[PDB]
C-alpha cells in the first residue's frame, strides 16, 4: 500500500 | 487505480 492511509484511497 | 478490481486491492 501507498499513502500511509492503508489499502486504496491515496496511492 | 490498477488491476480492474476496485480501489486498492490489486495495484
Ligand atoms: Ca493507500
Ligand atoms: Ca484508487
Ligand atoms: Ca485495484
Ligand atoms: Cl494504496
Ligand atoms: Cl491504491
Ligand atoms: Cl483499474
Amino acid at each position: 500500500d501507498x499513502x500511509x492511509d492503508g489499502d486504496g484511497x491515496v496511492p
